[PDB]
Parts: C-alpha cells; structure tokens; sequence
C-alpha cells in the first residue's frame, strides 16, 4: 500500500 508493507501512513513495516 504505501512502499515495503502497508503502514497506515508510517510506510516502513
């Protein structure tokens, strides 16, 4: 969703 996970708007696992 965001880059290497799907993070509510954190997008870093």
């Amino acid at each position: 969703c965001c880059e290497l996970c799907c993070n509510p708007a954190c997008t870093g696992c």
